[PDB]
DNA sequence: CATCGTACTGTTACGGCTCCATCGATGGAGCCGTAACAGCGATG
């Protein structure tokens, strides 16, 4: 099944370029070592800029989740063989 | 020019009968293309 889906994206890049499902291969695209975070918007904003969290003890545990929520379901997809073991770096920051 | 002789022949108009030539369109159903609509997990 991996090696079907993957032959498919691959050739959807191939021919045309881009089509659903190209998120997971994103440390392939740009690159990035593995384990490395992902750019955010924050890598876009300079690096004096400054950051204000509204309503902190809410937001922050919601900022902590999405790591571990992230992780949580793409671990069966992995384990199953569905997508590669690259798709878990398109992930949100830690 | 006058009179007489036991119901005369042939050729044309006109009405009725019959044969023959001459002559796509509309609604229903199926299909294609296009627009429209409905239908996981972790944390505090």
């Amino acid at each position: 099944r991996l090696e079907q889906r993957t032959r498919y994206d691959l050739e959807m890049m191939q021919e045309i370029g881009f089509c659903q499902g190209i998120e997971n291969y994103s440390r392939h695209i740009s690159g990035r070592a593995p384990g490395s975070p992902p750019f955010t918007l924050i890598d876009y904003f300079p690096k004096d800029f400054l950051l204000i969290i509204d309503e902190s003890h809410v937001t922050i545990p919601q900022i902590g989740a999405m790591y571990n929520g992230d992780r949580s379901r793409k671990e069966s997809l992995v384990e199953y063989g569905f997508r590669l073991p690259s798709a878990f770096d398109n992930r949100p920051l830690t």
